[PDB]
């Protein structure tokens, strides 16, 4: 591990004056800078200085989730310096509580003191001055996930130790007091905390594109050599943003042609929110739990939903996709594929997933429940850059 300690080293003295001279550096020397620096304090560090570095993140995170809740990142100008009085003033609140919880985030670097008494924004505290899926997700991480993590302990002494699945007695419902309600039904609580949550998702919404990754004009020739046949299913599809991507892509391929499958009340609020005009695919309520509606369809597409249940579940979900399928039909299950062993971000999204019944997946598990359901591997695009890939499957 000596050279490791080099190759950061030269990284940090590329990055080092690309800040003097201001000129920007490629996208992914940046993520592994990043990367570097977590596994040099991975190196470099004991034991003792890993719980100390544990504890100033959940501090720091307490003291950011209370400085956007009480409205102090706003009340800080987004240039500029103002005194802690002035800002304590501004929301009402004790100047020295003000004060303790903003010198946390000086001392991390997401607030600026100037002086011994102004405050000041920095890049890494800007967005929590307003709303946006940033600060939604600083907030949804603090005041949903992190109960659910500290529950857990109890949650599997109470439980039994193996992995959690169900839509009732999530980790996050026992965490909540109330295990026999579902995580919707939580959510649904409070339309405030169900809409923190919507913006939140919004910072995944772009994602990674079916339209770019996958090729869809062999999809165009069925839809040539069959100009009646179903095309493109949208399984569990939510707004049908990703259909919709895919149309104008494929040119003898039309969104009219594609079916955008979800649950009823799912599918109810898509009409209500579309103008009148709009193109648009056929709009199906259904339960992909039952018996799939479209047969012989050229492609079902199945994105971000797996990842949400057992493998017994998703046998049983990909079992009446493939029931459905033709032999020249191919299913695009769009999930993260784990590394074994799996990269920092995707781990910790399983144990995320854990809290309310999910988990993320290696390629074998995916081939384990792939070919339960009566379907094969036959091929993966993974995203560059990440771990976020299409599986394409057929019949066995
Ligand atoms: C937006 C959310 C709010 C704050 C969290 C803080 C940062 C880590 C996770 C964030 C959360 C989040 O991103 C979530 C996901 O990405 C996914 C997800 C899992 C697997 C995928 O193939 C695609 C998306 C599921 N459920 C999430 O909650
Ligand atoms: C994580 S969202 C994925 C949305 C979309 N596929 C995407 O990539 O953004 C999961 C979707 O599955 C839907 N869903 C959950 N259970 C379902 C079921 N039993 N039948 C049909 N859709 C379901 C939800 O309504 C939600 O829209």
């Amino acid at each position: 591990v000596a050279d490791q300690l080099d190759s950061l080293a030269a990284l940090l003295t590329s990055r080092a004056q690309a800040v003097r001279n201001g000129a920007a550096v490629p996208p992914q020397q940046h993520v592994q800078l990043v990367k570097g620096l977590k596994d040099a304090a991975g190196l470099v560090n004991e034991a003792r200085e890993d719980l100390g570095d544990l504890m100033m993140s959940f501090v720091q995170v307490t003291a950011l989730r209370l400085l956007i809740k009480w409205k102090v990142f706003e009340a800080i100008p987004l240039e500029g310096t103002i005194s802690y009085a002035d800002v304590a003033a501004r929301v009402g609140i004790d100047v020295n509580l003000i004060t303790r919880l903003s010198w946390v985030l000086v001392a991390t670097g997401v607030l600026k003191q100037d002086g011994s008494d102004k405050i000041q924004h920095t890049a890494r505290s800007r967005p929590y001055a307003s709303r946006n899926p940033l600060s939604a997700m600083m907030i949804i991480g603090f005041d949903e996930y992190l109960p659910a993590l500290l529950a857990m302990p109890g949650y599997f002494d109470t439980y039994g130790k193996k992995e959690p699945f169900g839509e009732k007695h999530t980790v996050k419902a026992f965490s909540e007091g109330n295990p026999e309600l579902t995580v919707n039904q939580i959510l649904a609580s409070s339309p405030e905390r169900l809409g923190n949550m919507t913006l939140a998702m919004a910072a995944m919404e772009n994602m990674y594109p079916l339209s770019g990754v996958y090729d869809f004009s062999w999809v165009a020739a069925k839809a040539a050599s069959d100009s009646n046949r179903p095309l493109i299913v949208d399984v569990g599809g939510a707004k049908g943003h990703t259909l919709q991507a895919i149309c104008k892509d494929t040119p003898a391929l039309p969104i009219e042609r594609c079916v955008l499958e979800d649950l009823p009340r799912v599918i109810q609020v898509v009409k209500d929110t579309s103008d009148a005009g709009a193109q648009a695919p056929q709009l199906l309520g259904m339960d992909f739990n039952q018996e799939q509606p479209v047969k012989g369809a050229v492609v079902y597409l199945i994105r971000r939903c797996l990842h949400d249940y057992s493998d017994e579940q998703c046998v049983r979900i990909l079992g009446h996709l493939a029931a459905a399928m033709a032999a020249d039909s191919v299913l695009l299950i769009g999930e993260t594929v784990l590394t074994n062993p799996p990269s920092r971000p995707t781990a910790m999204m399983d144990i995320l997933l854990a809290t309310i019944g999910g988990k993320e997946r290696t390629i074998d598990a995916f081939g384990a429940v792939v070919g339960r359901a009566g379907l094969r591997i036959k091929g993966v695009c993974k995203q560059e850059g990440g771990d976020f890939s299409y599986i394409e499957c057929v019949k066995a």
